[PDB]
């Protein structure tokens, strides 16, 4: 069986924002009890997990749970890399002061540095860029690696972000071609429809070209993003991200049997840079 070296745990689906492309929508409000999440994280560690990314959903809607899991994953499990990805709006300095020793990487999602763009996308009410710079400075202060995630879409594919990126200096800048996920953002029956925001291969490439002097840039065209992640849902089942049913929960059948039920393109994972110096 595959070794689940780097795992995204979408532990909640609730979110405070309305990004028009969102591919992990608010279809439930279930979250595992802390004791059960810690058991699941323990099984993943024992199966060879090195890196955990907390996602959703917006993680900072659940700071008590998130802090508990981050402290556990570093202090108890001794994971090599504990990461979070957040829209940044609800992050407070106090959280990084309290839990910063246990956070390896903090990724903030900001798709543009024109505040009109972030508002039209539906992520922001006009303070995302300001908040991003603030979080950048806190990571500096609390010894956290600072990472930026950008979705390249119809509304921002012509933008030039170089001066900002030169000011921010994240160690890692993920540039995702907006991705369609069956059952999440692919019709008018779903909570989103991203079809009107999708871009050509050539548009995505010209964006990456515009930013070719950024050595932190990590591009992810649809080909490399689609099946290259290990994704646990709010019940700690692995998701196939293609319309297939989830696995059974790792808490019910164990990691090996759960992972067997999904496809994970390990060739894609390596090629996109999934293994890196993540502490
Ligand atoms: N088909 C896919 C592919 C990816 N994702 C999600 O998209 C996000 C991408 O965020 P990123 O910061 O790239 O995740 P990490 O795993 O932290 O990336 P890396 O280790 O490469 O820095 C993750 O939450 C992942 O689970 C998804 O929901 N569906
Ligand atoms: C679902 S969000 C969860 C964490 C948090 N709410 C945030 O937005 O950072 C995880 C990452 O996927 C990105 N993402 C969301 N929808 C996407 C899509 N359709 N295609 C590509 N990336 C997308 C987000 O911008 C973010 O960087
Ligand atoms: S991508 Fe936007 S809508 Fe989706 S979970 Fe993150 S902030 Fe919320």
């Amino acid at each position: 069986g595959q070794v689940p070296v780097s795992v995204n745990y979408h532990f909640s689906r609730k979110c405070n924002k309305e990004c028009l492309f969102c591919f992990h929508t608010a279809t439930t409000s279930h979250v595992e009890k802390p004791e059960n999440a810690k058991r699941g994280l323990t099984l993943l560690k024992q199966a060879g997990m090195k890196k955990i990314n907390f996602a959703g959903g917006e993680p900072f809607l659940y700071p008590k749970f998130l802090g508990e899991m981050i402290d556990f994953c570093k202090e108890t499990l001794q994971l090599e890399s504990v990461s979070i990805v957040t829209n940044g709006s609800l992050v407070k300095e106090q959280f990084l002061q309290k839990h910063g020793r246990n956070i390896d990487i903090l990724a903030v999602s900001c798709d543009s540095f024109n505040e009109a763009t972030n508002i039209k996308i539906g992520r922001g009410s006009g303070d995302n860029v300001q908040k991003l710079y603030e979080i950048g400075s806190w990571c500096q202060k609390y010894d956290i690696k600072f990472k930026l995630n950008t979705v390249v879409n119809k509304f921002n594919h012509l933008e030039d972000m170089n001066d900002h990126l030169n000011a921010l200096q994240p160690f890692r800048w993920k540039c995702f071609q907006v991705l369609i996920v069956t059952g999440e953002n692919d019709s008018d029956k779903t909570l989103r429809n991203a079809h009107s925001l999708t871009i050509s291969d050539d548009e995505f490439d010209r964006f990456c070209e515009r930013h070719s002097s950024q050595t932190c840039l990590v591009p992810e065209p649809n080909r490399l993003m689609a099946k290259s992640y290990l994704i646990l849902d709010e019940y700690m089942r692995f998701l196939d991200r293609n319309g297939q049913q989830p696995s059974k929960s790792i808490l019910e059948v164990g990691v090996q049997q759960a992972l067997q039920a999904v496809f994970w393109d390990e060739e894609a994972f390596v090629e996109r840079g999934g293994i890196y110096d993540w502490n």
